[PDB]
């Protein structure tokens, strides 16, 4: 019994429920830091109910909702966002309304502090944002309405970035994405395996969470 077993046995039901739901609306927040503001979070800062920090021993600014909306145990599902290195601040600002939204399905996320990482390293070239996804229900099963909201949210991120003319970054080797995601990619370290390369990606693509996000 597990998050994935539920997705597998309810694969068509979840998809069918999702595709019939009306468009999600996310009320964007305005009183949020810009990218430099984010970097300056230091030991602790607060914005729109998300706890922020940029500790000296790490290279990401972390954001976590004080009162999480998902009650389930993390099942490994996460998204990266990859944009052109020089465009990370612009991209953060463009997405900040959504990422701090009272309506966001993402309780926890982080953005790389570009100043702390070497310009030629892959960490600078892509995956500068991470979004952690957690099953919404206490029994650690995803509900159809939560899956829909997560998918709508990710697609809103894609449209905001493209509408702002943000240039895509370099997607991590370990991630997968469909042709219509220019910035978003999916990873699950719990289900990817020991083989790396093409084999990890093929395994990711068969993941019901990923198929529900993309088909």
């Amino acid at each position: 019994p597990s998050t994935n077993k539920h997705l597998k046995n309810n694969f068509n039901s979840l998809h069918n429920q999702m595709r019939k739901m009306p468009v999600s609306h996310f009320k964007e927040a305005l009183d949020v830091p810009d990218y430099s503001g984010m970097r300056q979070s230091g030991f602790f800062a607060m914005s729109q109910g998300f706890q922020l920090n940029n500790h000296g021993y790490d290279v990401f600014i972390h954001a976590r909702r004080e009162s999480p909306q998902s009650q389930g145990k993390f099942a490994g599902d996460k998204f990266h966002i990859s944009v052109l290195r020089d465009m990370v601040p612009q991209a953060f600002q463009a997405l900040s309304g959504l990422l701090f939204s009272e309506d966001s399905p993402v309780d926890k996320w982080k953005v790389t502090d570009m100043e702390k990482v070497v310009q030629q390293a892959r960490v600078s070239l892509g995956a500068q944002f991470t979004l952690y996804i957690k099953p919404d229900q206490e029994n650690s099963q995803y509900s159809a309405s939560f899956l829909h909201k997560t998918r709508q949210f990710i697609e809103c991120l894609e449209s905001r970035l493209s509408e702002n003319g943000v240039i895509s970054g370099q997607c991590p080797e370990s991630d997968v994405h469909p042709e219509n995601w220019k910035y978003l990619s999916y990873r699950n370290e719990l289900r990817s395996g020991r083989d790396g390369g093409e084999m990890q990606r093929q395994a990711l693509r068969e993941e019901p969470f990923y198929r529900l996000m993309t088909e």
